[PDB]
Formats: C-alpha cells, sequence, structure tokens
C-alpha cells in the first residue's frame, strides 16, 4: 500500500472529509471505522477531533487499501494520514470511533486497528466509558 497526496477541501464529519485527489474534489469516508453521528453523543467531538486534524495537517495523504476503491455512494475509500499519522487509527485511540466495516479485502489495517481499540477501552474513554 501507497501514500498519494491530497489537499483539504473542507471538514465534514468525524469520519468523512472532502479532498481534491488528483485535482478533483472528493468525499472520503475513513476505512475500518465508525465515528457517532453529529446528532449522537460524542457525534460533535469526533467531528471536531478530525476537522483540527486536518486543518492543523502541512501534508495531507491517502492511501487506498488493496480492493474497493469507492463506495456506492461514491465515496473514496482510504486510510488517511495527517503529518504522517493515520486519522483512522487516531479516531480508534481516542475512542472517538469503534472498528467497524471490516470487508474482506479492504482489511490492512485492521489489527492495527484493533490494538489501538484494545487500548481505549482498557483507559475507558469517551465512547468507551
Ligand atoms: C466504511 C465503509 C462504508 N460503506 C457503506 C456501508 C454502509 O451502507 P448503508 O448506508 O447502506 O448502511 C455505509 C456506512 O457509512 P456511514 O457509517 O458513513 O453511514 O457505507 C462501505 O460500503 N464500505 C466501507 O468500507
Ligand atoms: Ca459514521
Amino acid at each position: 500500500l501507497h501514500k498519494e497526496p491530497a489537499t483539504l477541501i473542507k471538514a465534514i464529519d468525524g469520519d468523512t472529509v472532502k479532498l481534491m485527489y488528483k485535482g478533483q474534489p472528493m468525499t472520503f469516508r475513513l476505512l475500518l471505522v465508525d465515528t457517532p453521528e453529529f446528532n449522537e453523543k460524542y457525534g460533535p467531538e469526533a467531528s471536531a477531533f478530525t476537522k483540527k486534524m486536518h486543518e492543523n495537517a502541512k501534508k495531507i495523504e491517502v492511501e487506498f487499501d488493496k480492493g474497493q476503491r469507492t463506495d456506492k455512494y461514491g465515496r473514496g475509500l482510504a486510510y488517511i494520514y495527517a503529518d504522517g499519522k493515520m486519522d483512522n487509527e487516531a479516531l480508534v485511540r481516542q475512542g472517538l470511533a469503534k472498528v467497524a466495516y471490516v470487508y474482506k479485502g479492504n482489511n490492512t489495517h485492521e489489527q492495527l486497528l484493533r490494538k489501538a481499540e484494545a487500548q481505549a477501552k482498557k483507559e475507558k474513554l469517551n465512547i468507551w466509558s
């Protein structure tokens, strides 16, 4: 798997973001995670966490997995990195997302994320308190 450039266009919520990728605007959905929707508990905090991660980044990258690159809604499915740090991992480690939507063939970073989730639950963070 490999990292490719992208630039912020705009925040959407905890697990979706609008990025410019290969010079085209696209909505991206983070692989292997589920943040609460804005209107749910820890939804606002998830959206704030991801928004901040992308605003503060000098460099954003997207990394597709081996399988499907777009979902049925036309959203890109990727691991996204902010200054080298994986958003997907960072959300789970903070208890602001669960591991979820693990489909065969797009699951390269599953166990990395599950390790992060175990550590978040151990610490009873956010969604696990
Ligand atoms: C994360 C992810 C979501 N999805 C689809 C499945 C879900 O379909 P349904 O909308 O039919 O439930 C939906 C969940 O996204 P959200 O969690 O953003 O709503 O997006 C994928 O198909 N592939 C994926 O890798
Ligand atoms: Ca969600």
